[PDB]
């Protein structure tokens, strides 16, 4: 029937619905399940309900935030915060912790603050969207650009505070975090930074302010509900070009990477986060896994041939953007054509030299890399019926036989749950992601099953290589946790420890990140 | 004879005992003499402050663990240093007077690990930049490192405090890649994936999983760092190093005006831009009696003297340029386009200049490429006995607000009559007003000058919306104060997480004006 907090009864949940209304209002406050049906994970991982919301509030300010908050304390009600509620592949809006409410910020707190030209930053609302801070750039004749994930519909803060990343130089979007306002878990409000400072115009500016440095523990984390958070924007560059490399082989991933590495420590000749994409990843972003193989099981050699053949793609495909003026952009790109010259059969195009279907994803690119937000990449989830996906990313040293075994483990796994292997390999400056998106029908218990089976087994599996997960689903928090448990779980202890200090009635997105508050740990939910 | 807060003679005597059990009889100091060393060579206030009571010197994070244990036992304030050459700030000597210097550096001195793929060393508090400086000339490195501008100091304790330093690696706590710490109760944590054990990514990927905490424990009282992780550049195949000189106290405006434009792309700007005043300049290369012999603020004349003589200008700017001859030539030209537009500005090269002006010039060539230096220990010549304090507030970079805070922070040191040493630093978007004011250390009165000028200088920048970056002992309390947005919650979150993992209050109480609970209302 009726889905309740966890020792939370009907009366006195009701009594805190009406007490969250009087604060935001009526038509801001959601309990029936037709309402409710919006904010579960809209690609369910496992066969079982779970990750089941009771309600969801929409404050319209930080003071009704703090409100909502200390009404949650009041009737021990758990509040799970988020911005845009689009964390697909690790939940959408979706509750660790069944019975918590969801705390929309961004469905009302959707307004841009302020966006700097002369010192090239912004300071936003949860509810501001890639596609709202483009737009508002364009509308503006900006000078400034932003860096945007594969899909525009998101917030610039949410993704943010999961430590999610986009594809220009200011790809680290915690990096470029600069100064964040954040209702802790009773209900006080805290600027960090210079924020901290009354009548500071280097909110945006500095980063650390005095003292400790406490931004980080707001990422990943549940320490609170952020409401207003600054981020630096770069100035775009006079010109850009978008370049694809195509490698013919499977084994030609130890060679690409290898080759990867030097030409990105040092931010140049590939100035832009590099992503190598496989067949699989290239061909679900413009075809159905029909239009290659009807079959039962994994995809044959000859149905990869012809994705590749037809498309005019590699099995490995190396997308990258340069920025500058022309001659600058021509010299390292002569650099990269010499670098990965030397793996045979490796071929080079320019985003102005394919408009082939193959070419759509370095069209995508293209944008994506020049923050122009898109929502191209759904596409992905047309591969199969009902299609959605779970991100499994590991963290890996950028040696190309760490990524090749990493390759083999993720394929022989997929392969034995009847999972398709669509992965990227991404490097930052000295660290590798293996960026793999799980593609399933969503309507099938089996296939959520599966899902969930096999990505439990590739955490940990992966933590016995020694790859640990950057970000994982609400499924698989707790086991993630588990395998960073050098010196006796220590990392877990110490986040408990400041989680029970900050939070001592355990409000804030219980079990977020594996971090549950004293009075849920070891109920298992 | 000092002790701890609320600690007898006889406790203490056990506890140095157990400390000499731990670490050994020879790495214990607890007599007058042997601790003079250890007090704040640049002392501050006329009264006696930061008094150390003991130095505990341990080989490992194992020996670190048995301290803080003991030190829980007994109530006994735990000031963790890595070289305490925090010079300017306080060095060595603890906040609160009484605690026990646990100086790190002096035995766990160790390079763990350089990563020449990957561009990254693995380091114990005790390394030096000239230590990692000599290891990496020993073994031919790609690398280079990132060094404030005296070598002596600590790669970890640096970063501990944010320092900075003037490559593209400039932000030390950034490129800072994985820790361990012993928390305040003797738990070892590692932080990132230090925390995955057999990851070989502690030093590539800083975040780890779940909260990002390794910003908790820099200028923070939250446990004691036994080794950390630091990225390394690769040295570019060529640099060239150069000085902008300035004619005129308000060619400041415009020069900052400029400086951002062709810094906030980090090009041509390549490293981090820093302008000094004539004083900065003056005083790295001689002493104020060649100038100026009278009492009280040096006269145009004198200044007039110092530039001609140095073939300097009233504001010097020096940059350094990374990569291929016709890269660098490409930015020098952009920068000798730009900052040309200032009527008097006249550029050189570090081949251009082997006068004594050029001096400060050479010094940054070496600095800005990676290569430790003690020269500008020459500043402390300017007057006898000299020491100097720490003034930063950190500023929008703006020349009218650069301007503002010029006279602002002349007029109080003219007023308290210390000469006005100041640089203009700029990272990407924020601008720090580096302020050394330089004293007669022997002298209470210069001392007791230099303790109110600077809390005046405090209040009054924060009043202009001005916040500090880091500060010495005697101002923490100042600072934090200025910090106090809805009624001091920042230092209100800062407390209840010192006292959830510090319950004893043992680590450096008072840093950051962070007290733990036993201390809090008692006025030291
Ligand atoms: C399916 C998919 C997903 C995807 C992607 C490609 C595909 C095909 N590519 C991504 C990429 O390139 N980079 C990236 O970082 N993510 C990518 N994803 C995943 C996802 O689409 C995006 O990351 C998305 O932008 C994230 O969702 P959103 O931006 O809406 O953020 P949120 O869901 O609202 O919040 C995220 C989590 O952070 C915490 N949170 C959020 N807001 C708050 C506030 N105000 N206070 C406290 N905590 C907050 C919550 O834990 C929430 O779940
Ligand atoms: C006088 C002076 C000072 C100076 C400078 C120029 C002059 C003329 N130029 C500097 C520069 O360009 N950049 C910079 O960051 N600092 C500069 N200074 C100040 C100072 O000399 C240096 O910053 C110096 O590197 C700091 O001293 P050191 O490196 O020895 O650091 P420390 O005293 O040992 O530690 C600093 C503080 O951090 C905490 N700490 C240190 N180690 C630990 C450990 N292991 N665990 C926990 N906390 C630790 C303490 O709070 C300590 O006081
Ligand atoms: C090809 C990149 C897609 C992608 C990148 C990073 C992510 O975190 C992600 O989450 C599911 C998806
Ligand atoms: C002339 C630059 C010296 C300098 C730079 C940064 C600092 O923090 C500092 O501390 C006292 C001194
Ligand atoms: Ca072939
Ligand atoms: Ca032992």
């Amino acid at each position: 029937t009726r889905t309740l907090p966890p020792g939370v009864s009907d009366e006195r949940f009701d009594a805190a619905l009406q007490r969250f209304r009087d604060v935001v209002g009526d038509k801001w406050v959601l309990s029936t399940a037709d309402e409710l049906e919006a904010f579960r994970d809209p690609y369910p991982v496992g066969a079982a309900e779970a990750n089941l919301p009771s309600a969801v509030v929409s404050p319209e300010s930080t003071e009704q935030v703090q409100d909502i908050v200390r009404i949650a304390n009041e009737y021990g009600i758990p509040l799970h915060p988020v911005s845009t509620g689009k964390n697909n592949g690790y939940g959408g809006a979706a509750p660790r912790l069944s019975g918590s409410v969801i705390v929309k910020t961004g469905e009302r707190m959707n307004r841009i603050l302020e966006v700097n030209e002369k010192y090239g930053y912004a300071l936003l609302e949860p509810g501001v969207t890639y596609f709202d801070l483009y737009e508002y750039l364009q509308s503006h004749d900006s000078g400034l650009m932003l860096d945007c994930p594969e899909l525009g519909w998101g917030s610039v803060v949410g993704n943010t505070l999961d430590r999610g990343v986009g594809y220009t130089p200011y790809g680290d979007h915690f990096m470029w975090q600069t100064g964040l306002e954040v209702v802790l878990p009773q209900g006080e409000v805290m600027r960090t930074g210079m924020g901290a400072l009354p009548g500071s115009d280097a909110w945006q500016l500095f980063p650390y302010g005095f003292g400790p440095f406490p931004d980080g523990m707001f990422t990943q984390s549940n320490l609170g509900i952020v409401t207003k958070m600054g981020i630096a924007l770069m100035q775009r560059p006079p010109a850009s070009q978008s370049f694809l490399i195509t490698f013919d082989k499977e084994e030609d991933l130890e060679q690409i990477v290898d080759i990867m590495l030097p030409l990105r420590i040092n931010m140049a000749p590939l100035q832009n986060v590099p992503v190598l994409r496989n067949i699989f990843m290239d061909a679900a972003a413009v075809s159905k896994r029909t239009e290659w193989f009807d079959g039962d099981g994994p995809m044959p050699a000859e149905a990869i041939e012809r994705m590749k053949k037809d498309l005019d793609l590699g099995f490995w495909n190396f997308y990258g953007t340069l920025y500058g003026p022309p001659p600058l952009i021509e010299m390292y790109y002569g650099m990269i054509k010499e670098a990965f010259g030397k793996i045979p059969g490796a071929r080079f195009f320019t985003h102005e030299e394919r408009d082939d279907r193959g070419g759509h994803v370095l069209q995508d690119r293209h944008k994506i890399n020049n923050g122009i937000p898109s929502l191209d990449e759904l596409q992905l989830l047309d591969w199969v019926p009902n299609g959605g996906h779970i991100g499994f990313v590991p963290v890996s040293a950028p040696d190309g036989r760490e990524a090749m075994k990493q390759f083999e483990m993720v394929r022989n796994r997929a392969n034995e749950y009847n999972k398709d292997y669509m992965a990227s390999f991404i490097i930052g400056l000295r660290e590798m992601y293996h960026v793999c998106l799980f593609i399933y029908d969503t309507a099938d218990p089996e296939a959520r099953e599966e899902i969930l089976q096999m990505t439990k087994v590739l955490v940990r599996e992966a933590a016995e290589a020694g790859y640990g997960e950057y970000r994982t689903h609400n499924a698989l928090m707790d086991d993630v946790m588990a395998t960073f448990n050098w010196g006796d779980g220590a990392l877990l202890k110490f986040h408990e420890k400041i989680k029970d200090a900050l939070d001592p009635n355990g409000i804030i997105a219980p079990g977020k990140s594996g971090i549950w508050p004293q009075r849920f740990r070891g109920q298992n939910l």
